[PDB]
């Protein structure tokens, strides 16, 4: 049975209580399909790891990978909450990677299955399928703030009168990373930095952070449930979403393969109409 880990991040993957019994509630699609639930084992002050329920966008396509490949699976959530970044560890020289990247080349994990970003720093470390969402990086504001993208002078000139962030340890890092001006913006970032995007989300709705820096296909979606919050500016670092697997898997092939059966045949699209396109905002 393969290890599967993933992370909470809407609508890619739901994270629930189960119910008093154990159980995941029944619960229906925009079609009137069931949803399809997993238990996935996690963190829920002192931390404690429990069985919950997991669905969305990527749960769905973990279960179409797992039945057109014949294999079996265990999910689990991150435990420390990340996408991942290599640092150095315990003040030494010696650098490893946290989060689900960390997990995966650790064995703690066997296959990342949830919306991670596909880039050059990982992919000397890790092996990616070709990708399973096309997208990009964008700013989630409040309705009303004006900003114009990335180059707008509030981040490239940055003031305390206007607050902008990331998440910590994700690839928007690795990003501002490779360049010098970003990597200016970046440091001052670090002073206000989330522990998860749903945290920088409720801070944007809560007038505490101005700007919030993430995945478009994530903020796209935010943005279009919650009419108090938009996106602007035109998208940057446009890149996609693999299924994360250890160097020479015996998987990769085969996912792959899965995924570009999927993208030609409707069931990505599916899954976009079922997740990400269906309501107006409320
Ligand atoms: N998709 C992300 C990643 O680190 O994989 C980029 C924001 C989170």
């Amino acid at each position: 049975r393969l290890k599967i880990v993933t992370i909470h991040q809407e609508p890619f993957v739901y994270v629930k209580p189960t119910m008093s019994d154990g159980t995941c509630k029944e619960e229906f699609t925009v079609n009137g399909d069931p949803v399809k639930k997993v238990i996935c084992t996690g963190p829920n002050s002192p931390r404690h790891t429990v069985p919950q329920c997991c669905y969305g966008f990527c749960i769905d396509l973990l279960i179409k990978l797992a039945r057109t490949m014949n294999f079996t699976y265990e999910v689990h959530l991150v435990a420390d909450g990340k996408f991942g970044t290599q640092e150095r560890v315990n003040n030494s020289n010696k650098k490893e990677w946290n989060g689900m990247m960390g997990e995966l080349l650790s064995g703690q994990a066997d296959m990342i299955v949830a919306p991670l970003t596909i880039n050059n720093e990982r992919a000397q470390y890790i092996e990616f399928s070709k990708p399973f969402k096309y997208q990009g990086l964008t700013i989630l504001v409040k309705k009303g703030t004006r900003i114009t993208g990335i180059n707008d002078p509030r981040l490239r000139n940055p003031s305390d009168k206007f607050i902008y962030a990331t998440v910590k340890q994700s690839s928007v890092d690795i990003y501002f990373r490779r360049q010098v001006e970003l990597s200016t913006m970046y440091r001052h970032m670090e002073k206000h930095n989330y522990e998860s995007a749903a945290e920088a989300i409720q801070a944007v709705r809560d007038n505490k952070l101005h700007a919030f820096i993430w995945d478009s296909a994530v903020l796209e979606f935010e943005a279009s449930q919650k009419c108090d919050l938009v996106t602007t500016g035109e998208l940057f670092f446009r890149s996609g979403f693999g299924i994360g697997m250890r160097k020479d898997s015996p998987w990769k092939q085969n996912v792959s393969l899965s995924i570009l059966k999927s993208h030609e045949n409707g069931f990505m699209e599916d899954l976009d109409k079922t997740w990400v396109r269906y309501q107006e905002c409320d």
